[PDB]
């Protein structure tokens, strides 16, 4: 059971075979009549000696099941393939959008943990950021996913702090505008600034308008490691520091300081250790960043002149298999 | 607002367990860097580890404590970390060589990373092994005398082999006309090969004859399946595939045995 185990654990084609699915959209396919070889072939343009094979392992791992013989249909873990499904599951394996791209750069993973530093750019030429600043398709995609982690709702973490004499809140680096959006739905009488990225603001703005929340939340395309473009007395940082490394974080938390009114906070959400060290080491090896102790928060509070005056607990979000955090950080 | 379904939970965490490509590079990292091994010569310290590895401690750590997470380290005494009942494995000693397996520096998990362009391979089904690497899987090996010398090395767990009433007294390509035998053996050989290539071999076997093809839980046969589709174009074969094959070389089958079981398919002329 030792020999058999380890062999799973390190079992490179198992992965692959479930992001191979999802990138050819199978499940879809099947769902929508396609439950034979010969036709799921023709729908996702495949060898179809070379499907067989493929569903073969899906099936070994319970993705997908027999029913009539030659005829397969997803199992309960292999529905959440379907495209449609709100955790967004198949789009996190297609290798053709940003994330699971992204996941490539695990094969070296030896590199990245010799020096501490990303291998992304050793295999596609360019950082992670700068990659997707030329790839509007690989923007948009690693937008869409960061929203629905949170059913684009972000629910929990606008509850989890009180807006009552919030004037403005800053989202920095906010994505398409969710957070923003959530706060705006909790507390009538706060505006907001999103900023974002070239590409991402006008998916942003988008969303936003869509929303009816243009009137409230509007968006500014910067660059975070610059002064920040307003004030505010709520200044949001929400899985933006675990990319980047301690200077880095402290150069992003030191503008946010900069940028408080008095009396403001500036509010950081992030963050199953299997499921910690998948985005532990996803952030190693996408972009040098990490997740951080409460310990290292403390330090570095401390080197942009903040203090961490309280941890609000865990926020249970749908569609993600891991909680997270909100700290609120005090200006020393 | 938040609803959280715990039935849909437990379903999202074990698809996104069986998609990861974290755990995989993990395992085969911690083999690469001979973790194990080190931790058995008394580093047990992530600072001693670190250094026999030269990798920067803050990452070791990262790598260790998935390693734990997923169970083949234990912590046991503050920052001493020691191998697992499964991760004894991994030790280089180990009779399954299962360290030389999930090396990177070796042949076959070197040649696993052609799994990174499994749907060019599904599309298409032709390996991947050469877009990577540059040149198909023998190839390779033929001008990296190293790679050459690990595979022919994890296969045991040509001239370059030669240890010391046929096998294709020790001697020296099969698709060159071959001494004559009353039994050829093909062991795990014919996977190895596209339908044509398979064809010509047990033609050269057919022209030296007065042939027995020893070859084959399901997740372990698509492993070595879907590996020679990436790797080479091969595959493991059905008994209907194996009749076409043998006619096409002028052969009968006239199909045969206990981690993945094998078989024995006797051939005859027809
Ligand atoms: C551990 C059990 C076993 O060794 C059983 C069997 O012996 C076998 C395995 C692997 C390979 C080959 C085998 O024959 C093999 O021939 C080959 C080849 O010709 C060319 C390239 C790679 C391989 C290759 O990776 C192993 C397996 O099936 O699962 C890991
Ligand atoms: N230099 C920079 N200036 C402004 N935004 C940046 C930036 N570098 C990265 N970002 C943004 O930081 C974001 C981190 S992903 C986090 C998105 C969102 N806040 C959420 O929680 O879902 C990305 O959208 C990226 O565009
Ligand atoms: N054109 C060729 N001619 C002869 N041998 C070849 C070949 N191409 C590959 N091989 C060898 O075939 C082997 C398949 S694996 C070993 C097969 C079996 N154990 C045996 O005893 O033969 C590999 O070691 C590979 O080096």
């Amino acid at each position: 059971d030792a020999l058999r185990t380890l062999i799973r654990l390190g079992s490179l084609h198992t992965p692959m075979v479930v992001r191979t699915a999802a990138t050819l959209r199978l499940v879809d396919h099947i769902l929508a009549g396609a439950r034979t070889v010969k036709a799921l072939a023709a729908r996702t343009d495949t060898r179809p000696e070379a499907l067989l094979r493929l569903i073969r392992h899906l099936v070994a791992i319970g993705l997908l099941e027999e029913d009539a013989p030659g005829e397969f249909v997803p199992t309960e873990v292999g529905e959440l393939l379907a495209d449609d499904h709100p955790a967004a599951q198949r789009a996190w394996h297609d290798l053709t959008q940003a994330v699971a791209r992204a996941d490539i750069s695990f094969t070296r993973l030896p590199d990245a943990i010799r020096t501490g530093r990303p291998t992304y750019e050793s295999i596609y030429g360019k950082p992670f950021y700068e990659d997707l600043a030329g790839r509007p398709d690989l923007r948009a995609s690693f937008d869409s996913l960061m929203t629905t982690r949170e059913d684009t709702a972000f629910a929990a973490p606008a509850a989890a702090y009180d807006w009552t004499n919030v004037r403005h809140v800053l989202d920095v680096g906010g994505g398409n505008g969710g957070f923003a959006a959530a706060i705006a739905r909790r507390a009538p009488h706060v505006s907001a600034t999103v900023l974002e990225m070239a590409g991402t603001v006008d998916t942003a703005r988008s969303y936003l308008k869509d929303e009816g929340l243009s009137d409230r939340v509007d968006v500014v395309e910067g660059d975070f490691f610059e002064p920040l473009p307003r004030k505010a007395d709520a200044i949001i940082l929400s899985f933006v520091l675990l990319n980047w490394p301690d200077h880095d974080a402290v150069r992003i938390l030191t503008r946010c300081a900069e940028a408080l009114e008095p009396g403001g906070r500036i509010l950081i959400h992030e963050r199953d250790r299997f499921f910690s060290t998948l985005l532990d080491l996803r952030m190693l090896v996408f972009l040098g960043g990490a997740l951080r102790t409460r310990e290292k928060w403390d330090g570095l509070a401390a080197s942009a002149g903040l203090v961490v005056e309280e941890v609000r607990g865990p926020l249970v979000s749908p569609n993600v298999p891991l909680d997270s955090c909100l700290l609120v950080l005090a200006p020393a």
